[PDB]
């Protein structure tokens, strides 16, 4: 192309969003999975591919051992992370990472190794002209187009809360909760053994992930929901497995997401999503707090339960004083927020100087990022 518009990769733990820089929607939304087949291949018909990264794994999941390369925001296996990125440019976008500049997001307080290796790989593997690393929550604020607010983003394995006032991070106040979507999925598996459905296989876990999205919804009052669910069959809901069996679910649909509000359930002693937002406000200075309580942005995937926005409001309200009324942004496209906001930052002028360049890296090595990025 005459104009090369830098790639925005929002590499998360659960998915791998990507696209060109010119739009408010990615082109490339495929779950970050490498499938390895787990039997002898008897037929000599075709030489089947040894590995099945990307959406193909979701179709062939029956005979595969699906694995996740990124757990808790952190890249446990790179060989698998390289395979996902090769698929991202060559197959998903059909573009060259050398004839295009590129920006990769990352959750805060990740071990310094993560940033370092990302920098090496973007320069040594795909030989990128220029690269950058950004924090998720700062970009989610860009998307909502507000200079000041507190951003609470929960994805699949990391939940983080970052408070910004008049375009100034207070980084002493940035809290992070491990509890996230994967912990919610894995708790539904554990409470569907109640009604006697077992999901031991990797692929079985992915079927559970799809029930949670279809039926799980947060409740204003947990106790009142529980009483009604026990009293009557109104709540009960029924889903068709891939075999053609039916599973019926009742109270389990509003207990999958309740763990967020009381991690006592999952076994952790973390306070809540509501107490984490509150406490990040209350580490900030007195004057800044009034503007923050007013603006509270929900971002990401596990912010997409119905009920969630109405539960947060009520929750923080009780914690806060009678004045300083709290309003929660909870936008419609919050699922792709982080990426859309990454679209803008690259689009925005004066971000050019900030871009790390091969030239700089060649002198100071991968450790360049530890001084040129936040
Ligand atoms: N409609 C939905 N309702 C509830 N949770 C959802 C929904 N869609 C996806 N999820 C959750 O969102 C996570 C993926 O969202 P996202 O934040 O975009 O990904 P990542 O953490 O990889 O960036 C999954 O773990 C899943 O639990
Ligand atoms: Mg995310």
């Amino acid at each position: 192309r005459d104009d090369i518009a830098a790639l925005v990769v929002d590499n998360g733990s659960g998915m791998c969003k990507a696209g060109f820089a010119g739009d408010d929607a990615p082109r490339a939304v495929f779950p970050s999975i490498v499938g390895r087949p787990r039997h002898q291949g008897v037929m000599v018909g075709m030489g089947q591919k040894d590995s099945y990264v990307g959406d193909e794994a979701q179709s062939k999941r029956g005979i595969l051992t699906l694995k996740y390369p990124i757990e808790h925001g952190i890249v446990t296996n790179w060989d698998d992370m390289e395979k996902i990125w090769h698929h991202t440019f060559y197959n998903e976008l059909r573009v060259a990472p050398e004839e295009h500049p590129v920006l990769l997001t990352e959750a805060p307080l990740n071990p310094k190794a993560n940033r370092e290796k990302m920098t090496q790989i973007m320069f040594e593997t795909f030989n990128t002209p220029a690269m950058y690393v950004a924090i998720q929550a700062v970009l989610s604020l860009y998307a909502s187009g507000r200079t000041t607010g507190i951003v609470m983003d929960s994805g699949d394995g990391v939940t983080h809360t970052v408070p910004i006032y008049e375009g100034y991070a207070l980084p002493h106040a940035i809290l992070r909760l491990d509890l996230a979507g994967r912990d919610l999925t894995d708790y539904l598996m554990k409470i569907l053994t109640e009604r006697g459905y077992s999901f031991t296989t990797t692929a079985e876990r992915e079927i559970v992930r799809d029930i949670k999205e279809k039926l799980c919804y947060v409740a204003l009052d947990f106790e009142q929901e529980m009483a009604t669910a026990a009293s009557s069959s109104s709540l009960e809901k029924s889903y068709e497995l891939p075999d053609g069996q039916v599973i019926t679910i009742g109270n389990e649909r509003f207990r999958c997401p309740e763990a967020l509000f009381q991690p006592s359930f999952l076994g952790m002693e973390s306070c809540g999503i509501h107490e984490t937002t509150f406490n990040s406000i209350m580490k900030c200075d007195v004057d800044i707090r009034k503007d923050l309580y007013a603006n509270t942005v929900l971002s990401g995937g596990t912010t997409m339960y119905p009920g969630i926005a109405d539960r947060m409001q009520k929750e923080i309200t009780a914690l806060a004083p009678s004045t300083m009324k709290i309003k929660i942004i909870a936008p419609p496209e919050r699922k792709y927020s982080v990426w859309i906001g990454g679209s803008i930052l690259a689009s925005l002028s004066t971000f050019q100087q900030m871009w790390i360049s091969k030239q700089e890296y060649d002198e100071s090595g991968p450790s360049i990022v530890h001084r040129k990025c936040f």
